[PDB]
């Protein structure tokens, strides 16, 4: 009279989650801490092996030792009461498994703490949404390595299968590391989605594209190198009409929302001291369009140019894929290099090389872009700049002429360009063998004598500079 | 054989403010953990009412009550360790003043803790340097506001006079409110340095100016509107020269360092959704500073375009400051809008009027741009945005004409402008009645079916997009 496995939090993610281990041949536990959603999907699981349950100690004693306890609860205190009710009922050696989307900071802290219990604490960032959950999603858990092992069976069952037939899911490291990479990722497809929304306002403002042209435009940019699901999905959109036989994503309300992780991914490289412009103009860019009260007010106090293109727009949309391509590759570069300094400070030995499978860039799909991130990490491991890889290398130095004119056109027709602006101004910044750091160093020498360097002479100066 | 005030932490920010407020004519107590430069500043100290000592016993005991000491140790944990030691030895009423450059979440942490074993604490920021806190130092102290009463005519008295008298210190708000204000305050600064900095890389790398040419355009720009104490001071360096005559700041390494605060401002701008694009891209524009052997071999290996101009050299410099000028509006805009939203969620009910001495932008100098902050505040306190303001909205709109050139000109120049570039996306995303967002929310809504609203029709919408 035992499971194998139990679920608890029985909303969409973690019902799905579970059909998904019953459908694999496991038998499996649920619990819900409000019985009316546990006993729905007792009615929706007429056929599976899925154990109701409607006490805690009850749900724990229903679970074969080591325990594994799968918890899809809502993020924060809602997942902290749960293992804090759970602790004194479990056993030396069972494992909580944190499937939901977690601040990669409190997966160390209940990990650390439930540690000192002889509790193993698996950190799992979950890829997929409801479909995929129920059919398969990427898995990212981080944690203890031997409790990974003791269900690397169960997460290899359920998780998607690339083309390979490789199971989409791999230890990522200790701790937080899994919901850490989780949320790099999700960062890189924040940039990601700003750069095609930037692109598709030149088409419709600048070039004066239809919608039926600017779909067109990204189903070919697909099946070349911008081969990626979000850029597939985008020309689909584009052609979903009303009831008017309009486009329905031009009467979408513009605001942009966000369930952290954006404000997360950013803040922690702003603590690690990494450079990541292209993503945190992306977060920032979802602020400013979420002000759209706001924005409507000052479109009609502030003046800007009128949009006019009167050159060979067909060259210039080739220009906008060439700016999108390498505005993306300076996207990942960011992103790489923040999960490269991530890995030191936290003493987690990732490897880049194994963490390039982002769900929304063609994770099933064994997306030529992403097998070259691999490459170039799994070629050089100590690359410290994917910039710097001969591939990418190759490609930025020559879309950068498409880059900055379609940032220049952009600035000059008052169609704003953050993550355009920012990826030429990286490139640009990293680059440099010298910037007007040296000023900067000079103002803060006299400001607050906090000393300087300098580029002939060795040690540390501080000057009288009036 | 009780003195009025004691310092704590004899470096030479706390032994000049000691010195301060022994000028004023108020008997001080000193104290540093280790004695060695305690009795380093009785040496010191000869003619003047330092009254020496030796243990936190004593130090508490030689302080007429209620006790006022002031905290100047090492910023984080030298602080809390001081406060730990200190907590057993006081009484009821007693003040704590820190005034370390230290993070507002831990002054609010101090103080909400401290007020149960009723104490009171202050949170003080502190600028000017060391020289200012030996003669006239700008204070901002948040707090219990009874706490500062009892001690505002000793800050009044040290405090530096701006040049209408008016003392620059004033209550700023509950706990962290202080340090949050300087840290914002900061923050614009990051971001005039750096667009300074962006305009003196054009004058030399672009404009091919001299370094004479050089400080004669910032004394230039300081004459009018864009007078600060930082453009002042800049216009002095390119005059330092060093033994060959040549200009010293030329021969610095530039490598920008930071001592946080503008890691703080960036992260709590994330936090309170304010788009801060700004200030945060001087803030990473300083870490790519930093990886000066990472951006030589960078040079190395990515080419870009070189430098040429060929119009009219004075007719570009003077779009540069205009240029300038608009960057710094925008990044007061995104400062001021940052500090507004603060007080909301932290329930500080500042007066954003009163929060616009900013040091190194010309507080003592009362500069003509803080007093339009402040007008602007004042004639209309729900202000939303500064570049509503009719004094900046004038501006603004017939200032874009020349950052769009200039912006245009660096990028396609590879001289990197991440501060303009922010500034004038930041102008035309904030203006824009509508942006790409729409199609933001018609991909959220089919990865993770967000949901989305219409522009057209009331209400929440889910769609199969394909
Ligand atoms: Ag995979
Ligand atoms: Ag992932
Ligand atoms: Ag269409
Ligand atoms: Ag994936
Ligand atoms: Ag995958
Ligand atoms: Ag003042
Ligand atoms: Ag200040
Ligand atoms: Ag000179
Ligand atoms: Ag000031
Ligand atoms: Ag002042």
């Amino acid at each position: 009279m035992t499971q194998q496995i139990g679920v608890i939090g029985l909303a969409v993610m973690g019902k799905n989650l579970a059909w998904n281990i019953e459908s694999r041949g496991y038998s499996v536990s649920v619990f819900n801490r409000s019985s009316e959603k546990t006993d729905l999907m007792v009615e929706e699981s007429k056929g599976k092996n899925i154990h109701p349950t409607y006490s805690l100690e009850e749900f724990v004693n229903s679970l074969e030792k080591p325990r594994k306890i799968l918890l899809m609860v809502q993020a924060g205190k809602a997942t902290d009461a749960t293992i804090d009710s759970l602790l004194p009922l479990l056993d030396d050696g069972d494992i909580l498994i944190d499937g939901g989307n977690t601040n990669y900071q409190d997966t160390i802290r209940r990990n650390k703490a439930l540690a000192q219990s002889a509790i193993n604490f698996i950190g799992m960032g979950v890829s997929g949404g409801e479909i995929g959950a129920l059919t398969g999603p990427s898995l990212m858990p981080g944690g203890q390595e031997e409790a990974y092992n003791k269900v690397a069976d169960i997460l290899d069952a359920i998780a998607a299968k690339a083309k390979d037939g490789a199971s989409c899911v791999t230890y990522i490291g200790p701790n937080g590391a899994g919901h850490y990479v989780k949320m790099v990722h999700n960062g890189i497809e924040y940039a990601d989605m700003q750069l095609i929304a930037e692109s598709y306002a030149m088409m419709k403002e600048l070039l004066g594209m239809s919608h039926e042209d600017i779909a067109q435009t990204f189903k070919d940019w697909n099946a070349g190198e911008l081969e990626s699901y979000l850029i597939e999905i985008t020309g689909d959109i584009f052609m979903k009409l009303d009831e008017n036989k309009e486009a329905l994503v031009e009467k979408i309300l513009d605001t942009a929302g966000q369930k952290g992780t954006g404000k997360w991914t950013s803040i922690n490289a702003l603590e690690l001291g990494i450079p990541l412009t292209i993503i945190t103009e992306s977060v920032f860019a979802r602020f400013i369009s979420s002000i759209k009260e706001e924005r409507v007010n000052a479109s009609k106090e502030l003046n800007g140019p009128k949009a006019s293109f009167d050159g060979d727009k067909k060259d210039f949309l080739e220009k906008i894929r060439k700016a999108l391509y390498m505005s993306k590759i300076c996207s990942y570069a960011q992103g790489f290099a923040q999960m490269r300094k991530a890995s030191e400070d936290n003493e987690w030995n990732l490897k880049l090389g194994d963490l390039a499978m982002i769900w929304r860039e063609g994770c099933i799909i064994r997306a030529q872009f992403l097998q070259k991130i691999k490459d170039a990490y799994d070629n050089n491991p100590g690359l410290q700049n994917l910039l710097l890889d001969p591939y990418f290398k190759n490609i930025v130095t020559e879309y950068q002429d498409a880059l900055r004119d379609v940032v220049a056109t952009g600035v000059q027709n008052g169609v704003p360009t953050p993550g355009f602006s920012s990826s030429i101004n990286y490139y640009d910044s990293y680059r440099a063998a010298d910037l007007p750091a040296n000023l900067i160093q000079a103002q803060r020498d006299y400001f607050g004598a906090h000393t300087y360097e300098r580029k002939d002479k060795e040690g540390v100066f501080h000057t009288q500079w009036i």
